[PDB]
């Protein structure tokens, strides 16, 4: 009732790719700006001043901390209580130098694993904030982390292209999926959690068996890979490109659409919990929020900077970007 | 060249009489209801264009300047054609095609209404005691035209007699709109004395009596019936149901134009404020909005829903190529 909807338009950005080369504008379905579960806009309620870039963000479940990514740590926010202007904790992870990639919360909401530009992988315990324990690995740097739908492994995307897999209970590397001929930059897993995808700054996306070990597509594009996301009701895979582009992927199928709403690379993105729709964040400042397959525009936010991560609460009703502007900003998905 | 349509979003600007109006689901999308809006022609007039009207089918465009006329062909970037005044000093504010298409009627700042016939010279010129007209309506059955005098009256033409039949009287200024229900058998009108009044086309008088703190400059019925749209002096656009209306605000200055679609499941305005605005009927949810270089004091919709025709404070008229 406070903000009321009225419609665009721009020129044919969102394509439908067949197998062959042909690429032809979508004709956007009845619902696909419109309907249940479909976002209406998304208004900005809180700044969080870390100040220092924000790499990685991260939302508590219950939603009342956020987790912001900076150099060197990892801050803390209550955003519970509008007041607040600082944050209510600061995880020391690495050097003082190094920026934090990426921060994942265990599906119970009790522990953090921060990875970013060092070889140790830190383990927080979030019980009534102290360092649980750390993973040592011989890669230099981890550009992004994902967790096991059991909660029992983590998957490290390593600045050499190999995919660390940490079991978590005695931290050993149980196993390494080599492929990727440069850092791998992103990773997210299949809706059944069989598969693994990651994306690479190797132009390439690859997906993995978990129960084997072994590669199973490969898919070549003309520019790198930085973030990806795999659509929770399945069978899309969401890629962002340095190229601007993103492309969301029919998985194991041939045909693709291609969207364009991003002037410079797609730096992050991530699905609504529902799958019905999804974001993705540029160094073009903006936050695109985009109908789950064919990209129709939901809605548009411009910010101050480049925005170089995200992420989404498990209800689907905030949103987090961290920003080039030593920030991070929370919005709330207004249905 | 594809367009797509992209999802906004504003503060309230709808409201239903003062609550919010719950847009439905098929408020904004939907068959029937525009995607975008091409700009596909400049019509370079030389003169504030007060008034425009398509033709049926689809062909030529008239646009009403300063003591001049100019004729369009869109379906080929100059006029083809063109009427004079004989003082190049009357400013024109209205004309309106006979459904055939071979007779126009042209309205103004003048004592007179020229009748031209189309297949160019004057056929004829009705001349009334009122100083000058503000509007002109064309009857279903094509045989009867109403005219808006600045005396505030209502002048009914025989067109076929060229002869004054009778009078609409009571606005205390000057008459600015006119649009007859869809059943043919009402009047609407608005005036310059903050007024919109209706009138019987068989008892011969006034029926209702709105009141409101402007002046209205447009108004429009809906085709498909039950919905009127005005336009103020102010820059709110409300459509009347009786009680149970709708308030809309995009507008930051006069609301100068108004006409509904054809099909009427949506309807547009235009202001001094530079804006083409669309407004979905009845509750008004906001499908598409132009902004052009200056103030847009008239527009026209193609009987086919296709193209609409804007006419502007710079001197030109701009043609858009409807996109479904
Ligand atoms: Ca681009």
């Amino acid at each position: 009732d406070y903000f009321q909807g009225a419609m665009g338009s721009k020129p044919a950005y969102s394509f439908h790719v067949t197998a062959d080369g042909q690429m032809q504008p979508v004709p956007f379905p009845p619902d696909a700006l419109i309907g249940p579960g479909i976002p209406r806009h998304a208004r900005q309620i809180n700044t969080l001043n870390h100040g220092e870039v924000v790499c990685a963000v991260t939302i508590s479940n219950p939603t009342r901390h956020v987790y912001t990514g900076g150099k060197g740590c990892v801050k803390v926010w209550d955003i519970s209580h509008p007041g607040n202007k600082s944050p209510v904790s600061q995880l020391d992870c690495l050097n003082r130098d190094n920026y934090i990639r990426s921060c994942k919360l265990l599906p119970d909401g009790c522990t953090l694993i921060v990875g970013g530009e060092a070889s140790t992988l830190s383990i927080w315990d979030l019980a009534a904030p102290r360092i649980k324990a750390e993973l040592t690995s011989s890669a230099p740097a981890c550009y992004a982390l994902a967790i096991s739908p059991d909660s029992k492994v983590c998957f490290s995307c390593c600045s050499d292209g190999n995919i660390a897999v940490w079991d978590l209970h005695n931290q050993t590397l149980v196993r390494q999926f080599q492929g990727h001929t440069d850092g791998a930059s992103c990773i997210d897993i299949s809706n059944d959690g069989t598969k693994l995808w990651t994306g690479g700054l190797d132009n390439t996306v690859r997906s993995w068996d978990l129960r084997e070990g072994r590669q199973l597509q490969q898919h070549d594009f003309t520019s790198q890979i930085f973030s990806l996301g795999y659509c929770p009701t399945g069978e899309w895979l969401a890629v962002g490109m340095e190229s601007s582009n993103v492309e969301v992927l029919h998985v194991n199928k041939p045909d693709k659409y291609q969207l364009h709403l991003h002037e410079s690379c797609v730096l992050s993105l991530k699905f609504a919990y529902c799958g019905k729709w999804f974001v993705s964040t540029g160094k073009d400042n903006l936050l695109n929020a985009w109908r789950t397959p064919y990209g129709a525009s939901i809605f548009q936010s411009k910010e101050s900077s480049s925005v170089l991560s995200c992420d989404i609460s498990v209800d689907d009703k905030y949103i987090v970007t961290g920003s080039g502007d030593k920030k991070a900003t929370v919005y709330e998905v207004i249905y």
